[PDB]
């Protein structure tokens, strides 16, 4: 039931999504090992992901969380990078898209920094890189990220230098804690708490 609608580069929606992607690039402590060396992307396409069933599943859960949290879903728009991007847009998020080894337990991880999510496009630690060139810093192959609507509800704050949410909470917030430049990371434990709204196809660009 999923359809992908292309956004025109002239469309204001295209532009605000591209700005959030571009402006949330930062330097990483691995020096580019996992996600490659770049300061910006070449955006090739942005598509709206439309699936009535997944949307209703998301809104239903959103309403449950909101009613547990003084009518506040604490909804964010966050990046997600995964080798399973193609299953997620068709079937939604679930237990099979969890990161079992994650630092906040086995849940589904999301980032404010687009460049953090870029590190997982080819797998954990960037895996072995693009399938064509086996290169984690490939400047040629097309990459995809999701920009997702995520319900955090009451989020447990972890200061940091499928399982369950900590009791009384709906999510975990990974607060950046030595690297003063890093934005937060977030984890949910129910797939119904995210909807994959935009599919962004891009390349990382080699610095000149
Ligand atoms: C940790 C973390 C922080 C912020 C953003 C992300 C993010 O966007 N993706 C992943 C990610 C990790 C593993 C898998 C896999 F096991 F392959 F299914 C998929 C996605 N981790 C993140
Ligand atoms: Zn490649």
């Amino acid at each position: 039931g999923t359809i992908l609608i292309d956004l025109s580069p002239d469309d204001k929606e295209f532009q605000s999504v591209e700005e959030e992607m571009q402006s949330t690039v930062r330097e990483h402590r691995d020096g580019g090992h996992a996600g490659g060396i770049f300061n910006r992307y070449n955006i090739l396409k942005i598509q709206k992901v439309c699936n009535k069933k997944l949307w209703e599943r998301y809104t239903h859960r959103r309403k449950e969380v909101s009613e547990e949290n003084h009518n506040h879903a604490n909804e964010r728009m966050l990046f997600h990078g995964s080798p399973f991007v193609n299953a997620i847009i068709h079937k939604g998020f679930d237990e099979r898209h969890a990161y079992i080894g994650g630092m906040f337990g086995a849940g589904i991880y999301f980032a404010e920094n687009s460049s953090k999510s870029n590190q997982y496009v080819y797998g954990i630690g960037g895996g072995t890189g693009c399938p064509v060139h086996k290169d984690r810093s490939c400047y040629i192959c097309h990459r995809q990220l999701l920009f997702c609507r995520v319900t955090l509800g009451k989020s447990f704050l972890q200061f940091s230098a499928m399982a369950h949410s900590p009791p009384g909470h709906h999510s975990v917030t990974g607060r950046p804690s030595v690297n003063g430049l890093a934005l937060a990371e977030y984890v949910i434990y129910r797939g119904e708490q995210a909807y994959p709204e935009y599919l962004i196809t891009y390349q990382i660009m080699r610095p000149e």
